[PDB]
């Protein structure tokens, strides 16, 4: 248990115990500056798991995943797909906010977790997957997609595709889609196109049998 977060992950599938243990994780350096660990949220009967990159500024203080503008956009997209809450477990590839500030900024600015951090934190993701046994996993953005599909995976090339990789416990369906935060910037028309495609991918996931 010498690698990354491995020794911090208890031998239990209980999400409450997992979240408590993740609160004490020192498996990479990100715990130092962040406020708290942000574990995933939902229950183990969920059939759809969603994985973002990391808790953001709001998530870091809320102690819950997907609470910012990007979570609100995600809510809009789940609505437009016909996805119910009880079906969902939502979490992040890295579970401590990695960040910096810029003078005059209105928020703390997220920084991209390195591959080393993603791999160090992945024992938690594996624990969550084995705990939840989802039918499908939605990977929201490149960091999360690469966490499970390989450092060379390209989200832009596999949109709407149902993927299956044989080193993911329980062989769930996998669907890689856009980083919802990316849909906050830019021309309305392209944000609307992007939103429709995210809904497309969520429907694809929700229809996995
Ligand atoms: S990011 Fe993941 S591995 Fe690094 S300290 Fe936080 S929980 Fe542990």
């Amino acid at each position: 248990h010498m690698a990354g977060a491995q020794d911090f992950v208890p031998h239990t599938a209980d999400l409450a115990e997992l979240a408590a243990a993740a609160g004490e994780c020192r498996g990479c350096g990100l715990y130092r500056d962040a406020t708290q660990a942000v574990f995933g949220a939902g229950g183990r009967s969920a059939r759809i798991m969603m994985i973002g990159e990391q808790p953001g500024d709001k998530e870091d203080l809320a102690g819950l995943p997907f609470v910012g503008p990007a979570g609100r956009l995600l809510d809009r997209a789940l609505e437009a797909a016909d996805i119910d809450r009880d079906a969902l477990y939502v979490t992040n590839a890295v579970k401590h906010f990695k960040f910096t500030r810029a003078a005059g900024g209105k928020r703390r600015i997220h920084k991209t977790p390195s591959r080393t951090e993603v791999v160090a934190c992945r024992p938690w993701l594996i624990a969550e997957m084995t705990s939840v046994e989802p039918d499908v996993v939605v990977l929201l953005g490149a960091t999360a997609a690469k966490a499970l599909l390989g450092n060379d995976f390209r989200v832009t090339q596999h949109r709407g595709e149902v993927l299956h990789v044989d080193d993911v416990p329980g062989d769930p369906a996998l669907v890689a889609t856009v980083h919802p935060s990316s849909l906050l910037r830019g021309p309305k028309e392209e944000r609307e196109s992007a939103f429709a495609g995210l809904v497309d991918d969520l429907r694809v996931a929700a229809d996995v049998r």
